[PDB]
């Protein structure tokens, strides 16, 4: 029974979703494998998509003899397409400089014909190259893997950029011919593209998302950063806790941000109180940075600062749960037990280290690098 009447918070308008259209990068083995049934690609290869993303790099598309000897390939590196492919006696090579990693639409156009090749995006076209080797055909198995690779696979030689890139794709079009990405072979952990997104991962407000199965150790000193956008006022954001004592967390209740960590003599705890109780789930983007040290512990959001200053080691060996856990999991550092909803951008741990969703190991109403909604 509050004193004054509740503060609402800001409201989500759900974009609905593209028809025609795959979102990849939920998982790092995303993925669709269409058949090539009228194409003759030994002498021509053109593939023409539209693609839309924030990511820095993925692999947008693949192509390869059974023994793995010829190859085409184009991946997204450092927000830069590439587009590769050797026929079996060298390898040939084209870049383009068109930076796409801006969320909106841009077509993409990779072409092999005779003894040049050649990019193009949203109509403006790369100088071509001449083939390498004295190979003439690029001899591969009827099958195109899009967005991604399976899980079993491994892709050789076109180096480590082997993971699904997190973008939505429409339609693509091989030697003139639309393929039917509706009646594929076989896919994995694919889903809808929103009509409108923005930089970030979704976070329904059911699950969590749950990283490195081997284990983090805390010790004496990490620096957490990341961006959060929420319209409740509860919600877990994250935890690392042993089955015993040694845990840290960070969690948003009732409107404020707690900063949680115990070293073994107990719980010491950083809060966060704005202004306004409704202040957080206005549904803006706010920073926060929370860095534990030997007898410190510091918690900054939106560039506001809040500090509590004998053992000085977070002893945990356990993996990082974030926006939420499930009942069976012990997190001694968190009052908490409600899964977050909204999204979260460049999380970090700091010597930097940013957090990719998309490794999760234990994955539940969570959606990597796919957010809803225009900024
Ligand atoms: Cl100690
Ligand atoms: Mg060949
Ligand atoms: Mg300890």
């Amino acid at each position: 029974a509050p004193l004054a009447q509740p503060e609402l918070c800001a409201v989500d308008t759900a974009p609905g979703y593209v028809a025609g259209a795959h979102q990849f990068g939920l998982s790092q083995n995303s993925h669709l494998v269409l058949p090539l049934q009228q194409s003759d690609v030994r002498k021509r290869l053109q593939v023409q998509l539209s693609i839309r993303t924030f990511a820095s790099s993925g692999l947008i598309y693949y192509v390869a003899h059974q023994n793995q000897m010829d190859y085409a390939t184009l991946q997204l590196q450092e927000g830069r397409l590439h587009f590769m492919f050797d026929l079996g006696k060298g390898r040939t090579k084209v870049s383009h400089p068109a930076l796409l990693s801006d969320g909106k639409w841009h077509t993409v156009k990779t072409e092999y014909i005779k003894r040049k090749a050649f990019m193009t995006v949203d109509g403006q076209e790369s100088p071509s190259v001449t083939v390498v080797g004295k190979a003439t055909t690029l001899d591969v198995e009827r099958k195109l893997y899009l967005g991604g690779l399976p899980s079993h696979y491994r892709a050789r030689n076109i180096g480590t950029i082997t993971h699904s890139i997190p973008a939505c794709i429409g339609e693509i079009m091989v030697n003139g011919q639309q393929l039917d990405k509706d009646r594929p072979l076989s896919a994995s952990a694919v889903d809808r593209c929103y009509v409108v997104a923005q930089e970030g991962t979704f976070f329904e407000g059911s699950g969590y998302a749950a990283l490195v199965k081997e284990g983090y150790k805390v010790r004496l000193d990490l620096q957490i950063t990341l961006e959060f956008r929420t319209t409740s006022k509860n919600g877990v954001l994250l935890g690392i806790s042993s089955a015993k004592v040694d845990a840290i967390g960070l969690e948003i209740v009732d409107g404020k941000v707690l900063f949680h960590v115990n070293n073994g003599a107990g719980r010491i705890t950083a809060t966060y109180q704005p202004r306004a109780a409704r202040a957080l789930c206005d549904g803006k983007w706010h920073t926060l940075q929370a860095h534990k040290s030997k007898h410190r512990i510091v918690l900054t959001v939106d560039g506001n600062s809040v500090r509590a200053e004998h053992s000085t080691s977070a002893d945990t060996n356990d993996p990082i749960y974030v926006g939420g856990y499930p009942a069976h999991i012990k997190q001694n550092s968190l009052s908490s037990r409600a899964s977050f909803r909204g999204c979260v951008r460049n999380l970090r741990l700091s010597q930097v280290q940013s957090l990719d969703l998309s490794r999760a190991f234990d994955l539940q109403g969570v959606f990597p690098h796919s957010c809803p909604g225009p900024e």
